[PDB]
């Protein structure tokens, strides 16, 4: 069952019904202002920080879901309906929602009146613009009144939802019916005090009426679907004083058959210099200069169209760096559009706000943002550069770091815990990926502070040495890295032993002592420790590099000597020194993380894919057999059926969900990459298809969430809801799958001095061409792939055969034609 | 004007329409299990802690408000309606909601079927019981199917509302259609791990069907008012797996004309010893022993009725300590029932959970629980004693204390601030009130630790000396106590100077240095410092006592010399030594707190009510003129119209609301008491009536909130919403108003060595009789009041005239009859 389809030419997903399995959203904005917009106009907007500067209010777990957003009530001769269907739910003759890149169009038609709304955040603007087109599709004149509606949030989302004892008395607004370009409403709660910002909601026409008080607009005992004002046919011109401020304007229109009318609405975030906050000496009236300027830039449809066109050009440019043309339109669709679009979203949102993440406790994750860089560096390297600096600035002198930082202030916090020992290494991963992509070796010289300490700056490279040394100086009795709070797996807390209900394992105090070690961090250290060594060598630090490689060899040696269970890699050693993830236990016999990451590091790789005796092959074979399901690879097997106190949060989840038997998509690409490493491209591509959006669209009724983006987890084989996803959009799954498909499956990956072309995708993709812009040059890579296992590519460049699979970077401005034969 | 009426004989408030200005609630329970229940069945229940053990989910700021609670969908031939009106909102032939003491009855009738529901929490039980009576009021036999409904909360309310990324995968339940006494549903989320508790929702009959998944019961795209299952007329027998667990049973009923049937539903909280949690070896089935037992205790209507009568006898007994019979039934109503009922609620709830306080951040405030004791000690002295010990156990060795403590752990925390210099003295206030009431001097010897520290125990009296000494050693340049973070007024933050938005003035770090002083703490010290001295004198500490009264003398002198502005007392001195609350400033000229408290402490009192030269009189006259309004006395005048950086949070509220010009009811009783001290009983009684429920019932459309309980704040004179209240139920206004009316207006107040009878209520109550049980004896106080200004009483006890107004305590079991002439 499907509820829409992909429109590749328009780079949009077309949702053809309001009746989807779950609200399907799009993200508007790619700079500092963002909007979560569902196919039913639901959601909210915020500036830089979803917790601290949320413009509008949204209710998670509402009944029904997603009943609240940007609505346009249409009163046609007494009949009231909304084109987004919800909240009124009046029968519509036609409905369609198109989610595009940075914009969405939602159209609803009922009884001869069609209303189309274009939603988007213009480039360079901290605002959400709506271009509404009302068309009389009947054969007779029509007169209707349109009521816009948005519910404001009191900036601090957390305060908004919990501190009514105070905030029900602070709501303040200003009303400007006769502004320079039309009518506008100003939400200025706390502007009288510490806030130098306010929100504006206006329309490019002089409104017939307005409303700023929710209770008056909606009416007592009524839901948004039964709003009194629209039903009455006229605004109540309410002026709020506390309680719930809203933005609403009414506009009556008369249209002859076939005639249409445009209306442009703007929801904007404005700021004023402290000395320019007030229009009056008494400091009672807000200075509207920036608001009047904003409304002026979108006073006409022509201005809107120009901005939309600029946005389209912006995306065409971003997507011009990596593209592919093959015989698989689902693959191409993901690689050329959707996976890259999603990587921009994760780069901006981290794991903070979606229709699952509430935009409160989570900011920008240290681990999360570093990994997102992996799939974002080719898009806008200059912004990836700044992000690296912001991230490394929240790192501590000893190498450890804040697990996340507040988006608004860029300062780290422990709101979701601290002491995650896998964090430090991810910084090296990010910098390495960035340097391979840009060749910007100078970034290593950038002065970077520790915990934003003015005057504590040291070269970025020094930060990497702190990260590297942290792991070296924190290994257990087996020579494996100590796990600490937890490694990549947030629920593997071996230093917890909590018996206190309700207290988060993520933040709860941990027990000192013990010998808990992580096999995953060991693999992570081997993989990224090598990159550090390489970076140190290029920097002229020969001894440091030599030393670094010694440690790397020691750790990998430990994995093979103390991290092997027999047919797969061990997961870790608990607080007691006992093995975790061994066949010796009845549950949690094999964990996926080390299997994929150890092989990615090259640990246990043998003669070839046919070497059934190489550890890597045995491990991946165990992964296939024990963790495989038609929906992807489950985290571990069997899932824990009883609380295992020495393991922490993991066993608290019912079997088959999240970290306990759920398909945690984020780690699937590691197995995909591992498979290409051992030379089994066919299997790697297989795993890729099981979890990729375009391939799962045909089972939308099972996946349930957005069919155009990856989700964090799909219920596993042990779950009653097997195959059903949760936590869509914000997940490292996007960055990692893009790395997997673009760099390992399609095989085009940037290295320090050359571009590697190493296809390993199997026989399902026999021929394809990748256009890759790297270091200012364009590489047209034509591939003829037999897909034979173990078969590696041979190259020919500009007519002449070359040695190996690394094409040294050609000078900027050139076009290199690489002919690849696998 | 009115939406119901008081029913004194039944001790209930009868709401005669579902269309009230705002949801009006009642609190069920008085021990460890509590329920918030609106007149539309909205609300939720929790065990001991509203944040960590919430059984059911409730949405604050929902659209519409209060859409969610204990519903019973009646399907009669396809027509579906709910007796609580919401959420279906079907036209009812009859509707009524009676809120009583620890129970409520909601009745709705539609098309021949009347459904009455009795809600209550039985004594000694951790459960909410519903006794439903369905009656066929037609002349023909009828049939219908009733669907019960309750939405579970995942215990941790904070996590429930924000951590969906995790909790949408942990919801777990168990269904038992064929139990020992009927059908039962079990909500056992996280019982699998650290929780030793689960909830049960059962009915005393074998249900036809059930539902545990919200989405299935309600249906996609539907609100609770459009629930699919009830409309279909058949349960879907859903078994939840994550998402949203609910409790619902379908019961088919058949009734002959005039016939009725009872159904008993139970929502219970159960715990099992760790070693008896499971019924199976595999640990997958919860041990239902305690649940079965509970359900058995409420399997019949007879058991419910017996429990209700025990509850009634319980309240009759509690209300037998202080009673009054006068010519004013509104006064009697408040004194005899409602004010005392509310004091029991505030004692249990503090300021944690109401339809305004969200039951998340606020626990049990030090200052709040000490003041609540003032109006609760006569009800259950043993519990008051226990509360004092728990409270003082969260005090630090230097006198200061945790501003509040978590109800479940009784451990302090800084979640809402710390370092409020008025907190310490409230401990003395609470103990003094308890000693005077009980005569239990032994409590002073009770060993109490500091911050719950093992081995730190010292006698409770020492705790009081630490409080007393903290103020003496923390005075500023004028000899007035330093204010610190703030005094009683949480918004007077003189050491804040915050320019950073979002940051709560309550938690933000204050600046060191400065000489900020509080005139309020000065008056508080003079008042309770004297009480401390008396306690010391009784313990034989002439040394300690003598010095103590000297300090009181010094501070008293300081107030008159440095805290007098000319026509009223100064409020404070800011960080730079600048006066606050002076006529020299344009705004915030006079603040109410010091006026009432200074006079209560006897500061500035002269020759009588007409001594125009007395500071106390000048101050009170100023209060009347500048702060008086028909709805009570505003905190200060005029309100601040611009942000005063050096004053903290106070000026951030728009004029007329909360601490900035609002009527903060809590401090009105201080002026009421002050007026009785000065001898102006008529004016004191006037103020009492302006803010008291029974007197404001006639303007319910203006007060908006519950007409039977005090609220924290009523919009003041400068607010466009003047007269409208917010934050009902949970406020110290209840305890202080009871003190004022019972001890100073009516004049019956316990003293250390006797019961003082000092009426001072004015001419509006010419005669009344108070029945007071004190120290085991019953005092029948017959008062003949002239109400003459300044006129105070002369007493005759048991046919023998006496001198003064203090009747020494008669032996227990006695009945003394005191004739009072005023
Ligand atoms: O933290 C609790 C405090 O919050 C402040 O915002 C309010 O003005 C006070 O009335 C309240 O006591
Ligand atoms: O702090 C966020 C973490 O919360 C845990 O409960 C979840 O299992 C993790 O997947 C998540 O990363």
């Amino acid at each position: 069952m499907r509820y829409g389809h992909f429109d590749d030419a328009a780079r949009e997903y077309v949702i053809t019904t309001p009746h989807t399995p779950y609200p399907w959203i799009n993200y508007l904005g790619s700079e500092q202002f963002f909007s979560l917009l569902s196919h039913q106009a639901g959601g909210y907007s915020f500036y830089r920080d979803a917790k601290m500067r949320r413009l509008t209010r949204y209710r998670y777990n509402n009944i029904p879901a997603d009943a609240g957003g940007r609505y346009l009530y249409v009163n046609d001769g007494g009949d009231v309906w909304t084109p987004s269907w919800l909240p009124v739910k009046a029968d519509l003759d036609h409905f369609e929602a198109r989610h595009g890149l940075g914009y969405s169009r939602i159209t609803g038609e009922r009884n001869g009146l069609k209303v189309e709304t274009l939603f988007f955040v213009p480039l360079g603007e901290n605002a959400e613009v709506q271009k509404v087109t009302v068309t009389n599709t009947s054969d007779a004149p029509k007169t209707a009144t349109l009521f816009s509606f948005v519910e404001f949030c009191l900036w601090n989302a957390q305060d908004d939802q919990t501190n009514y004892q105070r905030n029900l008395s602070i709501g303040e607004v200003e009303v400007e019916q006769d502004g320079p370009h039309g009518s506008a409403i100003y939400h200025k709660t706390e502007y009288r005090e510490r806030r130098d910002h306010y929100a504006v909601f206006g329309v490019n026409t002089r409104a017939d009426g307005f409303d700023t008080d929710r209770d008056t607009f909606v009416g007592a005992y009524n839901s948004l679907g039964e709003a009194s004002v629209p039903r009455a046919g006229k605004s109540a011109d309410s002026v709020a004083s506390g309680w719930y401020p809203i933005g609403s304007h009414s506009v009556a229109v008369t249209l002859q058959p076939g005639e249409s009318r445009d209306l442009v609405y703007v929801l904007g975030y404005l700021e004023n210099p402290d000395e320019e906050k007030w229009a009056d000496d008494a400091h009672q009236v807000v200075n509207k200069a920036p608001a009047h300027a904003l409304l002026g830039r979108f006073a006409t449809s022509e201005q809107v169209d120009a901005a939309l066109e600029a946005l389209n050009s912006y995306w065409t440019n971003l997507l011009s760096t990596y593209s592919v043309s093959s015989t698989d339109e689902k693959l191409d669709r993901m690689v050329n559009i959707w996976n890259q679009y999603q990587c921009m979203v994760t780069f901006n949102m981290s794991r903070s706000a979606s229709f699952f993440e509430t935009g409160i406790g989570r900011g920008m994750g240290f681990r999360d943002s570093n990994q997102d860089l992996l799939g974002f560096v080719h898009l806008i390297p200059e912004r990836a550069r700044e992000r690296i600096i912001d991230i490394a600035s929240t790192q501590f002198a000893d190498g450890s770091a804040y697990h996340q930082y507040q988006p608004l202030t860029k300062r780290g916090n422990n709101d979701i815990g601290s002491g995650f020992n896998d964090d430090p290494l991810w910084l090296i991963a990010g910098v390495a990926a960035y340097i391979k992509e840009s060749g910007d070796w100078g970034i290593l010289d950038e002065p970077v502070p520790f915990d934003n300490e003015p005057g504590s700056e040291v070269p970025l490279f020094e930060h990497l040495t702190r990260s590297f040394q942290f792991t070296v100086q924190n290994r257990g009795p087996h020579g494996l890295p100590l796990i600490g709070r937890a490694d990549w797996n947030d629920c593997l807390n071996l230093n917890c032993f909590s018996t206190t209900p309700g207290e988060s394992f993520q933040t709860t105090e941990n027990q000192a002592g013990g010998v808990a070690e992580s096999v995953f961090i060991a693999a992570q250290f081997v993989l990224y420790g090598a990159e550090y060594a390489t970076l140190a060598e290029r920097r002229g630090l020969a001894d440091v590099a030599t030393e670094a490689r010694k440690y790397v060899d020691e750790v990998r040696a430990a994995v093979l000597e103390h991290g092997w269970d027999g047919q797969w890699f061990l997961r870790a050693y608990d607080y007691y020194g006992n093995p975790v993830g061994t066949d010796a236990k009845p549950e949690g016999k094999i964990w996926i993380e080390p299997q994929g990451f150890a092989v990615m590091a090259g640990i246990g790789v043998g003669e070839g894919p046919d070497d059934a005796d190489a550890p890597a092959v045995k491990a991946l074979d165990s992964v296939n057999e024990m963790l495989g399901t038609p929906h992807g690879l489950v985290l571990q097997y069997p899932a824990y059926t009883t609380y295992q106190i020495e393991l922490g949060e993991v066993s608290t989840y019912p079997p088959g969900y999240k970290e306990n038997g759920g398909i945690f998509c984020h780690n699937n690409p590691w197995v995909i990459i591992a498979e290409t490493v051992v030379g089994r491209g066919a299997q790697a591509f297989d795993y890729y298809k099981r979890i990729t959006p375009a391939y799962r669209e045909d089972i939308s009724d099972t996946h349930k969430l957005e069919p155009y983006v990856y989700a964090q987890m799909i219920a596993g084989k042990e779950a009653v809801r097997a195959g059903e996803a949760k936590n869509s959009w914000l997940t490292g799954t996007a960055a990692w799958n893009f790395v997997a498909v673009s760099q390992y499956l399609l095989g085009v990956r940037p290295d320090y001095d050359g571009l590697v072309v190493d296809p390993q995708i199997g026989p399902d993709v026999p021929s394809y061409t990748v256009t890759r812009v790297a270091r200012g040059a364009t590489y047209e890579i034509t591939v003829t792939n037999s897909g034979a296992p173990g078969a590696r590519a041979s190259l020919t460049v500009d007519g002449a055969p070359v040695d190996g699979r690394t094409v040294p970077y050609a000078p900027a401005g050139s076009t290199v034609r690489v002919e690849v034969t696998v």
